[PDB]
């Protein structure tokens, strides 16, 4: 008998985020339950969650962008490993963007809208791995992680695509010397061939130069990701997969990257269930593009993938409300894209979906009175940031500030109102503001009305449960656990 924290394999599936796993776990293994899905349970290794020694840090010691949840690795693989075994569910524990980074500022930077174009010393890619390190030590001591994905996006060198033809060709022999026949042997002169769910079969080839490029773009990345994976291998005495994140980048991700990616991995020995490209979702927005654009280049992607035994990841799941989906239409193309085959992902919505419910009680009540505090708390904190020119500073944020301000002095906006900017991308430092005997007031705060308020906590569960349910009969995951069961019968 199957059930608990298991692998699952290269198969459809939703993965989920639990920022606070105290309150949003019953929902959501709820509507797992109900439509007999096997799904994923997760947090993000690079801001969401960090090891218990960052998370029970003094205040001040680290920054509020490392693990902003408040949320261990071991407390959300524990209490979500323990609550499936309970509620007899199969589930896989993911650890979600292991994340190579100079910061947790700078990952979430990345993906609020800020320009940095910082660029990484070599003390710093050493930090971070042993962070990751350490962050899959206290990962593989919960006994539960079946599934990790790797980002090393920061790592990307976009300087490769504007080399000369002369410095390029100097720097790719001097980088892969006897290596640099069989590498170009791979691609050149070879027509690829990958046939999408529509039965449209699209051809790719390579020049040399274009092969040169690759090579050099992605070597950072590549290398970091062997290390990291290799790590992984040397502690796991259980079964697991990998996902490339491949999402957080500059511009869409094109085929012939994707190509020379996943074949550049298989050469040194890493098949990845699932790979995350960069199609065009934003953060906090439904999806801002043709439709049909769209279908083609998921169509695409998605064969590529399956040539090397993979799915697409889906990042950036969530749109512009906890009740938008990712707009209409939207699951439709991706799912014709992919037959259904297929990992979406979604995470930062259940918060924005517990702060918008309490947002929505009357003034007067405490509820409402909580919101209130989390929206002036994280008003004055960010502003305090701009001021003192803290981690999260910069142009942006500091624009969204005065936009909300404008707003409001204007009556367009009523103050308070949690689809402000600035609270729609920021709103997520509630979680790690801290109290004078450093606790997590804000945080404790929810978990209490939560856990001592049963009509309060009735509706969340229903809120979770339904919000969750769109996702599940959006995509039509239901009794995906059909096919995890083949994956996991198969050992
Ligand atoms: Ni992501």
């Amino acid at each position: 008998d199957v059930f608990g924290p298991w692998y699952l394999g290269p198969i459809a599936h939703p993965a989920i985020g639990i920022r606070i796993p105290e309150i949003i776990l019953t929902g959501i293994l709820r509507a797992y339950k109900k439509r007999n899905v096997a799904g994923g349970l997760m947090l993000s290794f690079g801001r969401e969650t960090a090891p218990e020694w960052v998370i029970n840090a003094p205040p001040g010691k680290y920054e509020i962008t490392r693990g902003h949840t408040g949320t261990s690795i071991r407390k959300y693989m524990t209490m979500a490993a323990e609550a499936a075994v309970k509620e007899g569910l199969v589930v896989e524990i993911e650890a979600d963007h292991l994340t190579v980074a100079p910061s947790a500022a700078e990952a979430v930077k990345r993906i609020s809208g800020v320009r940095t174009e910082y660029r990484m010393s070599e003390k710093e890619l050493g930090e971070s791995l042993n962070y990751i390190k350490a962050e899959i030590d206290e990962a593989v001591s919960t006994g539960y992680v079946n599934f990790y994905t790797i980002d090393t996006c920061f790592l990307i060198d976009y300087s490769a695509e504007e080399m000369s033809p002369g410095e390029l060709e100097s720097k790719f022999s001097t980088i892969f010397g006897d290596g640099a026949g069989d590498l170009l042997k791979r691609y050149v002169g070879r027509q690829f061939v990958y046939i999408g769910e529509r039965g449209i079969p699209y051809c790719f080839t390579f020049t040399n130069e274009e092969v040169m490029r690759l090579a050099l773009k992605y070597r950072e990345s590549l290398k970091a990701t062997k290390t990291i994976c290799d790590y992984i291998k040397s502690k796991m005495s259980k079964p697991y997969g990998i996902e490339i994140a491949f999402d957080e980048t500059p511009s869409l991700t094109k085929c012939k990257d994707m190509i020379f990616y996943l074949r550049e991995l298989w050469e040194i020995g890493i098949k990845p269930d699932f790979i995350a490209p960069n199609i065009g979702f934003e953060k906090r927005k439904d999806y801002m593009g043709d439709l049909k654009v769209l279908e083609e280049r998921v169509d695409k992607l998605a064969a590529i993938a399956r040539a090397f035994g993979a799915l697409l990841s889906i990042h950036s799941g969530s749109g512009s409300s906890p009740y938008s989906g990712k707009g209409i239409g939207t699951y439709e193309a991706l799912l014709r894209a992919t037959g259904g085959k297929i990992k979406y992902k979604i995470s930062g919505v259940y918060i924005e979906l517990l702060f918008e419910l309490l947002a929505s009680y009357p003034k007067g009540s405490k509820e409402r009175g909580l919101y209130e505090q989390i929206f002036d708390d994280v008003y004055q904190f960010l502003k305090k940031e701009v001021e003192e020119e803290g981690v999260l500073a910069s142009p942006e944020l500091e624009l969204q500030l005065k936009r909300y301000e404008e707003d409001v002095k204007n009556g367009v906006r009523e103050e308070r109102d949690p689809r402000a900017d600035f609270f729609r991308y920021y709103s997520f430092v509630a979680l790690n503001l801290r109290d004078s005997s450093g606790k997590r007031y804000l945080r404790e705060a929810i978990v209490e009305l939560y856990e001592e308020d049963r009509k309060f906590k009735e509706r969340y569960d229903k809120e979770v449960e339904a919000l969750t349910l769109r996702l599940i009969d959006g995509l039509k995951f239901e009794n995906n656990i059909i096919n995890a069961l083949a994956w996991i019968r198969q050992f």
